[PDB]
Order: C-alpha cells, then sequence, then structure tokens
C-alpha cells in the first residue's frame, strides 16, 4: 500500500551496460521487502530463463519485458534518421539516428511470448550495427498482453520534447498509446536530478494530462546497491573502450542508479507526482504467472517417415535393414533378439524419432563424404546404434551394456550426439536446418563471462589507455600458470601468489585489481556454442527469444541449452574433432601416395606393428596417447591387444592412478604381480567379470555387473545404484547398502565379503570410467596409431598439415620425423602443395603452412602452376601471377620461406626484383 516495485531494470545480460547480477538482484528486492521486480534488458530476453526461475524459487513475483530499441523509420531501413540540428546532436536520435529506447513488459503468458518474437524479429530483421530494432509496425501485430510506457530520457517521447517539438512528442505519445491500448500505457517519470529530466517533466505532465495516462515512477537500475555504482562505471569502460581520467566518455550522473527502497522511491514522488509509486503495484498485481511458459512440452522433431508406417514401425524396419548391411551374410547368435529388446525399450520411452534423426545426419555425412566418428559417450552400447551407423562399435564384442545407455527403470534423456571432420562442421549444420526447418533449428548461445585475467587487461586499459598495457602486462605474468585452461578466481587471492605482494607493495596494482573484482563475472557478449544445436517440431520463436549472428546470418538460441531443454527442446551436439581431420588427411595421402584405398572401419584389431608402435612408446600424435608420462606407462604395459588401449584410456586417469590402478594393471599383464581377490569368498564369484582388467574394477559396466552376480541385481537397477553410490548422499547410499547388502546374504556371502565388496566400490564409483566412451575413444587412438605404425610418413604429413603456420607446434612433430628416418623437404614454388604431403619416404612442406599464406591465395598459385607452371625463374613466376598489392605482401614471405631456393636464386635479390616489378 506503501510499497513499491521496479519495474524498468538492467540485468548482466544487458551486457556491458547493466551490472545488477540476477541472484543479488533479487537478495536486495527481498530485504527491501518488495513483492515483485522487473527485468527490463536493453534489446534482449537472454535472462529471462534464469530471472523467471530464480524469481519464482524465492517467491518474488517477476515481471519479464525488454528495453527494445526502435527505428526511428522502419526496422528495414539502415539509414541513419535525425529530427533535430546537428547543434542538438546531444538529445536527438541515440546511436546517431539509430534508435530510441521503449520499455516493454508482458501482463500475462500471451505478451511474454510476444515479447519474445518481438525480440527475435527485431534481430532477424530489423537491426543496425548492435542494435536489434523493432519499430510500430511489427509491434503493433503483436501488441497483444503487453504494457509499455512513454519510456527513458532516450525514449522517443522525451527527444521529441528536449528537441522542441512538443507537438511530435503529443503524437508519439498518442501513437504508442493507441496501439497497446489505454490500459497499457504509462508516463515514465524518472528522477536522478539531472536536468535532462527535469527539462522535460512539464512536457511530460502536460502529455499525461492530455492524453489520459497514468503515472508510472521508475529508476532505470544499471545495479543493485548504491556501492555498486563504481564498478558500474568501470563496466561502461570496458563497453567504450575508454579511460576512468578521460572525463569525455560515456558515464551516468552520480549513483543514483540503484534499487531504490520503496521509502526513498515513494519520497521522490508521492510529494511530487501523486500516483506514480502506486502504478508500479497496479501493474505489479495485474501481473500474471508466466508458468505456462516454461511448462516443458514435448517439442522433438518427428522424421517423417513412408506412407503406413509410424516411428516405431520405421525404426524396426531401419534396425533390420541395418544388420543386413552390417553383417551381410546373416547377423550372428543372440543379435536379434537384443535388437529387439532394445527396439521395445525405446519406443517404449518415447524415443524412436531420436534415433531416426541421427542415423539420418550420419547418413547424410557419409553420402557427402564427410568422416565420421566410431562415436562417443553411452551410445556405444547400444546393438540399435550401431545397426543404423549411430555408432561403429559392435557392443556385443566389446560387452557394453545397452541399460548404462538407456535405463529402462529411469526415465530420462539420453545423449546421442554426432561427431565429425572438424572442418566439415558448416555443412553439417546447415544439412540439419534444410532438413529440420531453418525456424526449427539453431546453433546455441554461449555467455563470455569476464574472466580473472582479461578482467586484470581490462582493468589495465581503464586506468591506463594505450599505455596501460606495461602495468597490464607486469600484473598478468605474476601470476600462477593456468589449471590448465582456467586462471585463478580474483577473489582467491584473498595461493602460490608473488603477485599478491605485488599489490600489497604497488599501490596503482591495489587500485587495478580492486576494479577488475568489480567486473569479474559480468557478461562481456554472446558467443555460438562450439557444437551444441537445438531443434523443435515447432518455430523456435513460438518457444524462446533468439538472435541472428550479424557476419553469416546464424540463427541462434536467446537461452543456454540447459534452459532449452528444460521446456523440451531437443539438444544434439554436432561435434568436430580434428584428430578426425588428420585421420581423414592420412587416409588421403595413402590414396594419392601408395595408390592404396584405407578403409579404417575393415582393419584388423590385431596389427603386430601397431602394438610393437605403442611399446616403444611412440605415440608423439596419436590421439588420446601422446602424454608423457602415458608414453612411460604404455612402455611398462607391452599393449598386445585392443582391450589394452581401451583400458589405458581409462586407467590414464587422476583416480586409477591415485590408487596405482594403471601400473598394477601393467604389472599384473606382464606376470611381475600376482592378482589380489577383493576378498577370499569374492575371487571366485567375481574373476570372469573383472578377467580382462585382471582382476582390477576400471568401468560402470563392471560396478554394474558385479551388482548382477553377487546381489542378483537387474542390469538397470545396477545402473542406478552406480550413480547412488557416484552421487554420495547418506539418505540415499542407506537405502541402498540395505539393499546391496540384502541382495548378498540371500546369495551366502559373509558381513566381511559384502563389507571387503562395498568398501572397495563405494571410492572406487566417484571415478569409474564409462566402457563405452573409452571403446570410442580407443577405437580412433587403435585407428590413429595404426596409421603410425604402417603409414608413417602418410600419417605424420596430416599431423604436420593441422598445426598450420605455428612453428613452435610443429618443431614437436619435425622433431619425431627425424626421430623416425622421414626426411623433411622445405617449402617449394613447385614441389609443395597446400598441406604437407607423403612424397614417396617422405614429408614436403606445406605452403599453407608458411605465414601470410592461406587456401584462399595457394589454390590460384596452384592453380596457375597447373595451367601454365612450373615456374623456371622468379620473373617467369611474375609472368604467370598477376598484379595486385595483396598478391605482393603473399609473394614476399614465400621467397622468405626459401619457396624459391629451388630456383637457384638468392634472395635478397629477388626481393629488390619483386619491388620493380610492382611498380
Ligand atoms: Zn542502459
Ligand atoms: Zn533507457
Ligand atoms: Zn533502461
Amino acid at each position: 500500500g506503501s510499497s513499491f516495485v521496479h519495474l524498468h531494470n538492467h540485468t548482466e545480460y544487458s551486457m556491458l551496460d547493466g551490472a545488477a547480477k540476477i541472484t543479488p538482484m533479487l537478495a536486495e528486492v527481498e530485504r527491501l521487502g518488495m513483492p515483485a521486480v522487473g527485468m527490463t534488458d536493453h534489446g534482449n530476453m537472454f535472462g529471462a530463463s534464469e530471472f523467471y526461475n530464480s524469481a519464482t524459487k524465492a517467491g518474488i513475483k517477476p515481471i519479464i519485458g525488454v528495453e527494445a530499441y526502435i527505428a526511428p523509420g522502419s526496422r528495414f531501413d539502415t539509414r541513419r534518421i535525425l529530427w533535430g540540428d546537428p547543434s542538438q546532436k546531444a538529445d536527438d536520435v541515440s546511436g546517431s539516428g539509430s534508435y530510441t529506447h521503449l520499455t516493454m513488459m508482458a501482463e500475462n503468458a500471451t505478451g511474454l511470448r510476444n515479447l519474445f518474437k518481438l525480440s527475435s524479429h527485431a534481430s532477424f530483421e530489423g537491426q543496425l550495427s548492435k542494435w536489434s530494432r523493432m519499430d510500430a509496425e511489427l509491434i503493433a501485430e503483436h501488441a497483444e498482453g503487453i504494457i509499455i510506457t512513454t519510456g527513458c530520457p532516450s525514449g522517443e517521447v522525451q527527444t521529441r520534447l528536449r528537441l522542441g517539438q512538443d507537438r511530435e512528442a503529443l503524437e508519439a505519445a498518442a501513437k504508442w498509446r493507441e496501439i497497446v491500448g489505454p490500459d497499457n500505457y504509462f508516463l515514465e517519470l524518472m528522477d536522478h536530478g539531472l536536468t535532462i529530466e527535469r527539462r522535460v517533466r512539464d512536457g511530460l505532465l502536460e502529455i499525461g494530462r492530455a492524453l489520459n495516462i497514468p503515472p508510472l515512477a521508475t529508476n532505470d537500475c544499471h545495479y543493485v546497491t548504491r556501492d555498486a555504482a563504481h564498478n558500474h562505471e568501470a563496466l561502461l569502460c570496458v563497453q567504450t573502450g575508454k579511460t576512468l581520467s578521460d572525463p569525455n566518455r560515456f558515464k551516468f550522473d552520480g549513483d543514483g542508479y540503484y534499487l531504490k527502497s520503496a521509502a526513498e522511491m515513494r519520497q521522490i514522488w508521492d510529494d511530487e507526482v501523486p500516483g506514480a509509486c502506486d502504478s508500479t503495484l497496479l501493474i505489479a498485481e495485474r501481473v500474471q504467472s508466466y508458468a505456462d511458459v516454461w511448462t516443458p512440452r514435448d517439442r522433438m522433431p518427428v522424421f517423417p517417415v513412408p506412407d503406413g508406417h509410424d516411428q516405431a514401425s520405421w525404426l524396426r524396419h531401419e534396425v533390420d535393414a541395418g544388420l543386413r548391411r552390417r553383417f551381410p551374410a546373416g547377423p550372428p547368435d543372440g543379435y536379434r533378439e537384443r535388437a529387439a529388446y532394445e527396439i521395445d525399450v525405446i519406443c517404449s520411452k518415447g524415443f524412436p524419432s531420436y534415433f531416426l534423426i541421427v542415423a539420418d545426419l550420419i547418413s547424410y555425412a557419409r553420402s557427402a563424404g564427410i568422416r565420421v566418428g566410431p562415436g562417443r559417450g553411452s551410445a556405444a552400447g547400444s546393438l540399435v546404434a550401431y545397426a543404423l551407423g549411430i555408432t561403429d562399435i559392435d557392443p556385443i564384442p566389446h560387452g557394453l551394456l545397452f541399460e548404462r545407455f538407456l535405463n529402462p527403470e529411469r526415465t530420462s534423456m539420453p545423449d546421442i550426439d554426432i561427431d565429425f571432420d572438424d572442418r566439415r562442421r558448416g555443412e553439417m549444420v546447415r544439412y540439419a536446418a534444410d532438413k529440420w526447418g531453418h525456424d526449427r533449428v539453431a546453433q546455441v548461445i554461449t555467455f563470455g563471462t569476464i574472466k580473472t585475467k582479461a578482467a586484470l587487461k581490462d582493468s589495465a586499459r581503464i586506468h591506463y589507455g594505450q599505455p596501460g598495457f606495461a602495468i597490464a602486462d607486469r600484473i598478468t605474468k605474476a601470476l600462477p600458470p593456468a589449471i590448465m585452461a582456467k586462471d585463478i578466481p580474483l577473489s582467491g587471492i584473498t595461493e602460490a601468489a608473488e603477485v599478491r605482494g605485488l599489490i600489497e607493495t604497488d599501490p596503482d596494482v591495489r587500485t587495478i585489481y580492486q576494479t577488475a573484482r568489480g567486473l569479474e563475472g559480468l557478461i562481456r557478449n554472446a558467443g555460438v556454442h562450439a557444437c551444441a544445436v537445438i531443434m523443435s517440431s515447432e518455430p523456435l520463436t513460438e518457444a524462446i527469444p533468439l538472435w541472428k549472428r550479424p557476419q553469416d546470418g546464424a540463427i541462434i538460441t536467446g537461452w543456454d541449452y540447459p534452459a532449452c531443454e528444460a521446456i523440451g527442446l531437443l539438444k544434439m551436439d554436432f561435434l568436430g574433432l580434428r584428430n578426425l581431420t588428420i585421420i581423414g588427411d592420412a587416409i588421403d595421402n595413402v590414396r594419392a601416395n601408395r595408390g592404396i584405398d584405407l578403409d579404417l572401419e575393415s582393419v584388423p584389431l590385431d596389427d603386430k606393428a601397431t602394438y610393437e608402435l605403442l611399446g616403444r612408446g611412440d605415440t608423439l600424435g596419436v590421439f588420446q596417447l601422446d602424454g608423457g608420462p602415458m608414453r612411460d606407462l604404455l612402455r611398462r604395459m607391452q599393449p598386445t591387444g585392443f582391450e589394452d588401449v581401451v583400458a589405458v584410456i581409462a586407467l590414464y586417469r587422476p583416480g586409477p592412478m591415485g590408487m596405482n590402478a594403471h601400473n598394477d594393471y601393467a604389472d599384473r599383464k606382464n606376470n611381475r604381480q600376482a592378482i589380489k581377490p577383493i576378498h577370499p569368498e569374492l575371487e571366485e564369484p567375481l574373476r570372469e567379470i573383472l578377467a580382462e582388467t585382471y582382476g582390477l574394477i576400471v568401468y560402470q559396466e563392471q560396478i554394474m555387473r558385479i551388482a548382477q552376480k553377487v546381489a542378483s541385481y537387474s542390469l538397470a537397477r545396477a545402473d542406478i545404484l552406480r550413480k547412488a553410490m557416484g552421487k554420495k548422499k547418506r539418505e540415499v547410499l542407506e537405502k541402498e547398502f540395505e539393499g546391496f547388502s540384502d541382495g548378498m546374504q540371500a546369495n551366502g556371502f559373509s558381513p566381511a565379503a559384502i563389507k571387503a565388496l562395498w568398501d572397495t566400490i563405494l571410492p572406487f564409483a566417484d571415478y569409474a570410467f564409462n566402457k563405452s566412451h573409452a571403446a570410442g575413444y580407443g577405437m580412433v587412438s587403435y585407428w590413429t596409431a595404426y596409421l603410425k605404425a604402417n603409414y608413417p610418413a602418410e600419417y605424420m604429413a596430416g599431423l604436420l598439415t593441422s598445426v598450420g603456420d605455428d612453428k613452435d607446434k610443429a618443431a614437436v612433430y619435425l622433431a619425431d620425423c627425424r626421430k623416425l628416418g622421414i626426411t623433411v623437404l622445405p617449402p617449394d614454388v613447385n614441389e609443395s602443395g597446400l598441406n604437407f604431403a607423403s612424397v614417396g619416404q617422405d614429408i614436403r612442406y606445406g605452403l599453407g603452412a608458411v605465414r601470410n599464406v592461406g587456401a584462399n591465395v595457394v589454390g590460384s598459385l596452384l592453380q596457375t602452376r597447373n595451367d601454365k607452371g612450373k615456374f623456371t625463374d622468379f620473373s617467369d613466376y611474375l609472368n604467370k601471377i598477376d598484379i595486385s598489392a595483396c598478391n605482393k605482401k603473399v609473394t614476399e614471405s614465400l621467397i622468405k620461406a626459401g619457396a624459391f631456393d629451388s630456383l637457384g636464386h638468392a634472395r635478397k635479390g629477388l626481393f629488390l626484383v619483386h619491388s620493380d616489378a610492382v611498380d
């Protein structure tokens, strides 16, 4: 009654502009005892999911909206438009004639949905430079359920006022009021005692009176608290690229832009403009539950099947076909029944479409010559996955467990992902969009959060400018090295640090460190995730806000992938792997240099050569086996079969190493150590389950097999035990020990045997390794070793190609080449191609491997070298090439790289000759 709600408010998702993080904002909102809060971010609704959930979870009522950017003309119009005289630039259309602000809020779930797509359309259609803009025409099409206002000072109505254009201001206000309706338009009033706001206040209340618009007090909060104001000021500097000293920069006036208490707020408005604060409460109480928007709906695409099938029929049909291909002279024994079991679970859980989709993507990759992976994750324990080509690991010969993948007794979404040649993700993503709908497939946003290291570089540019680099560079070196891609949380220095001393010493560094903490974990920008993609049965604008990446036109989700899946959108990882690129290249090299045409999918898994190579530990550049201590272990282990490859991958991790499991495995395998039983009563019942791993427990699947044998568990229920012994919640451990123990009692085991097993498994289950993932990786390792062992030059060539023009990474493999007796010939205009090549027994340097040279240009060189070349001499090269300053920048680097020495002319010469040629 004498309370208040902030409706105009900027979150950290007003990137580089709002400094109010949602969690502290809610905290504050509550101790000020306020019933509700709004979210009004500049130009986007990326925080909506977070805000809604956080607000709801704290019983504050969320008001969700957006401070739209509105074009001065049509949103499609990319001309800049100004309404006053140049002498009034500072009062005129923001963004130099690009936009005005508009505060918009959702009264109910219809309005929310409408705001989502109004946002989306702003980006799809109304983009000028960095601003996504709506216009009046577009907003009118989607006005239902929305409340708008007359706006902040950067709004249209005030801009008009400030400009002297009273007629236009009043006319603007009537246009907007007409569009949303008399009951959803408010006269927005804001006071930070600035003279910009006072100038307009009278004109403004005139308009309110004239057109009959209620007043609304708001604060345009850009930070939570009053002390936070200084951090806000530094943030704006990161956004502007300007100095704190530099007075001319964009900044706010004093510190009024926090979440003021009902009291302070009523103190400003009650006497001055009766009703303003009360309207906030009228609005808050008017606002509905948004919950229909976050209610999960099954939005998984429906694979289109031939006529007279359904998803389940078609899956059977396809799985059958699959087995036929895979086992062309009849599938072996027990396969069909396994398949039928899986198909049955799958249909039962409602996932046949998903399988069909991933199959179809894999199908396309092959039709297009895109190398896919043998597959990763849980899916490798599914005979269906294997049948359909989703994986290439037959789960049966490797003893992988379907119920680890899809547990019939738990309801939950499996992860079925493609993974392929890193250089071809583009095509894969485009294909998906074509197949499933351009308005139904989107890549997923990531949020660029300000990290510790760039926080400091930022803090320095803020205090010092361009010359700030020195101090900046100075601070950053003092830093402990990473772990291994994660620099030390700043607050943390509140520790192996010398630098800490650096601050206690230098007063300037204390102030840079201070400013950087104010900056940490705010959001710098929006990225596109490396691999996640979201798909839907319905247009995605119906579910979530989205945006268009300006550079390529890519459509990206507004929320991250957990928020998306949280409401029943399908997410898949379209993963690009470079080892797959390297594999494809080595294979190509073998076609070219040896005329063999290798098909990895049919390489034996027992190749003597390979295991020999493994035994030496000459694994530089073989997938997952290159580490130093890895090489040691491989040597100590003398691997001999595929299962050993699968084990090292699992064993070369901190958990098993902590237990010495890897060395133990090695030693036991080579008769240097006896195989200890978990307990004597346990020896014979568990012997075969643990045999392959020389009596040690290495995989999740073994925990399951163990619980089934000894405790009479379902594989499904053993899966559930395994998950739980992983999480370690007392209440659940005890129910489960109850069960485990009872089962073992029933099977006749002493309390000692039960206690041994339990005690062994319990810590081991924190870290136990998913055997399906180890087989998938293992396959790639082995394949990779097989190529190095049997095709050294072809493979090393592929490897070096992947290292780009980086001399440092290259020097690592060149050293390897040398240690294997492979000769490395230099870059050459007549003999080098774009990438490194296998030439007989040699590697020939890649042309693109030199500085300043890329496929783009090398392409035309090889082009012309085919039509007319080889080049006879430097001037012949010039006569065969073309006139261009850019062409000259290239030519220079090729000379340096000695690409021309083949011709037999000193290079100092050629530089001089090149300059004339250009003139
Ligand atoms: Zn702002
Ligand atoms: Zn504004
Ligand atoms: Zn604002």
